[PDB]
């Protein structure tokens, strides 16, 4: 009923807005237990740690201890807002920065800062297209288009679909925000120039969108990799069983270095790698990914032209993120190797201290399998990908690994579509 009297966009209604909002979040809050009450309150004090806790405890390693407080604090808000779902679609607004498009152009014309720059715009048309932007942490809205100044470039009206968790919350009564759960994505539909007290923003409609993307489940994960390739694997030929265990138990080192550039051991030939590969290769053509799946890759400085000891490969120090952000952002790389993931964001023990994370969009129709199936229990959930895609940089995102085994340093999320 609480959606009964409202359109699905409030447009600059802002007494309208004021009258569903307060109606709602009232039903809302009765409705908390004492846990979930307290955590939305922190969530008013706390957002911006809370959210950024939210990014370090999805890639840190299995031990993690973390903060207990904020780890209830992400369970409870979560199942609060899912009290509250819309019951029909509910546009939504929020200024926004040039770097939650992975965009580094300025959209301001030099000549004027009221009026967009016509190039820059076009090049944020063809960013924006075919990518889905992944929003962490919780995200937090207004129900009506501003009518103040931002110092940000872009503006967002969000389309959120029927039974979104979207809670009515906030101290101004007046202007109360919109709280939305976890685990969605930004979908451009439409680009246009929307003129604000005078100045013009880069609008972006969009839909809200929820990809596979299983994170730290584990049990959905694997579930989800027995029911879609438990039959690839029966069907396997001898020779792709056979050469599939090879690269998963240390095959990769030369299989995946003579692919990069033909390298070649001294008691081996290139007619038995080409073999090797001409199966494996096979074997990832029998079942193409069956629908649209985020997965990970912990990635060496090589894989970017970086060495180990690169001083370039130090994020740590600002000068060298942002090199690495002007260096591939928006840009396509190919991929020569075959690419071991995982479609577990946790953090690997072999791999603790590698500083950049690829979190893969890996369509629907991928020559890809959930090669894991194949292994005992000690498994570590891997998606092998064919050789020869290549990826598009959406993304860059730092964040620091406090952690003593991750080494204590600033890693960068890739975010990126295969291509
Ligand atoms: N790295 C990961 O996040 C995951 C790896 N695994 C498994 O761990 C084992 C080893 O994995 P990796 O060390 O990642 O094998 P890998 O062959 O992909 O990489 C080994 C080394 O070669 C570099 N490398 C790989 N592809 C490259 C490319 N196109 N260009 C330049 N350098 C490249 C890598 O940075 C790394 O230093 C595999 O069995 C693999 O399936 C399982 C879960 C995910």
């Amino acid at each position: 009923m609480l959606d009964d009297n409202r359109p699905m966009d409030f447009a600059k209604d802002k007494n309208s807005a004021t009258l569903w909002a307060k109606k709602r979040k009232q039903v809302w809050l009765n409705n908390l237990s004492k846990a979930e009450s307290t955590s939305i309150n922190n969530y008013i004090k706390n957002s911006s740690e809370i959210n950024s806790y939210s990014i370090k405890k999805k890639f840190a390693l299995d031990n993690y201890e973390g903060i207990e407080t904020l780890n209830e604090d992400l369970k409870n808000i979560s199942t609060a807002v899912k009290k509250s779902m819309l019951t029909k679609p509910l546009y939504v607004y929020y200024y926004e920065a040039n770097d939650k498009f992975g965009f580094n152009q300025n959209l301001e014309s030099s000549l004027d800062s009221n009026i967009i720059d016509e190039e820059a715009i076009n090049n944020f048309a063809k960013k924006i297209s075919d990518t889905n932007f992944i929003q962490d942490g919780f995200k937090d809205v207004t129900m009506t288009e501003p009518d103040i100044n931002s110092k940000l470039p872009i503006l967002v009206h969000l389309k959120l679909p029927t039974n979104t968790p979207a809670a009515s919350y906030g101290n101004d009564e007046e202007n109360l925000r919109v709280l939305i759960d976890q685990g969605y994505s930004l979908k451009a539909t439409g680009l246009s120039i929307v003129t604000i007290k005078g100045k013009q923003y880069a609008k972006v409609d969009a839909d809200l969108i929820k990809q596979l993307n299983f994170e730290n489940d584990v049990i959905s994960a694997s579930q989800w990799g027995e029911e879609n390739y438990a039959p690839w694997l029966k069907e396997l030929t001898s020779n792709e069983l056979r050469d599939i265990n090879n690269y998963l138990g240390g095959g990769y080192t030369a299989i995946n270095k003579y692919l990069l550039d033909g390298t070649i051991g001294e008691n081996t030939s290139k007619e038995d790698l080409e073999e090797k590969i001409s199966n494996i290769s096979s074997a990832l053509k029998k079942r193409k990914i069956p629908e649209d799946i985020i997965t990970y890759r912990r990635m060496g400085p090589n894989e970017f032209g970086l060495d180990l000891n690169s001083p370039d490969y130090d994020f740590n120090k600002v000068e060298n993120v942002s090199k690495f952000k002007e260096k591939w952002l928006g840009k396509t790389i190919p991929v020569k190797t075959f690419i071991s993931t995982t479609v577990l964001s946790n953090n690997i023990s072999a791999f603790a201290k590698r500083k950049l994370i690829l979190r893969l969009h890996l369509p629907n129709g991928s020559n890809a399998a959930y090669v894991s199936v194949a292994e005992g229990y000690k498994n570590e959930y891997e998606v092998l990908i064919d050789h020869g895609y290549s990826y598009k940089i959406d993304n860059i995102t730092e964040y620091y690994d406090e952690s003593s085994l991750g080494g204590k340093t600033n890693k960068l999320i890739i975010d990126a579509t295969l291509i």
